[PDB]
């Protein structure tokens, strides 16, 4: 698809068996959820954004369907506001910016 | 311009007769730039990414070149740690997400 950006560019992901909403950030180099239930073990991690640094854990080889695509890659579970999909998995998908 | 996301999508901007380097961010609903010099008036304003809060300085109407593209928005100035275009100017320049 072709999305615009007069909305917030939200989507469906699927993760973990269960469904949710997150956006489309080219501005983020990873791919952070808000607090949820993931299998597996995780490594403590710090990242940076624009109020500050979170703690959080990451994920690695985490199956992740995005609007229908599959992709696998580290998903960062934290205090994020929002869901980010960042370039590790924009990438996956093949997404572009164009203008 | 086609953009890819394996770097991050930086370009220059023209601003206040300054040359800048700024981040292509469809994550942010705002243009958000480093501490700078800017004519005119403004409120203060606050806004919030991951990590918290910040205060920033809100100008509005101001003109900007972006990847050489004239655009006239409200440009938002503070700590911020690297400068970011938002949804607000990509919508003008015509900057769409492709997948
Ligand atoms: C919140 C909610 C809504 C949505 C959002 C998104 C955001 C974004 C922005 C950006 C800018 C640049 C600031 C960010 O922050 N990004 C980040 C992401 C996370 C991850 N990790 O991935 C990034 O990228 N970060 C980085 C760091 C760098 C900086 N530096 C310092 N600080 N020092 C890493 N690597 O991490 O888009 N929005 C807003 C508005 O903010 C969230």
């Amino acid at each position: 698809p072709q999305i615009t950006l007069w909305q917030r560019p939200l989507v469906t992901i699927k993760i973990g068996g269960q469904l949710k909403e997150a956006l489309l950030d080219t501005g983020a180099d990873d791919t952070v959820l808000e607090e949820m239930s993931l299998p597996g073990r995780w490594k403590p991690k710090m990242i940076g954004g624009i109020g500050g640094f979170i703690k959080v854990r990451q994920y690695d080889q985490i199956l992740i369907e995005i609007c229908g695509h599959k992709a696998i890659g580290t998903v960062l579970v934290g205090p994020t506001p929002n869901n980010i999909i960042g370039r590790n998995l924009l990438t996956q998908i093949g997404c572009t910016l164009n203008f």
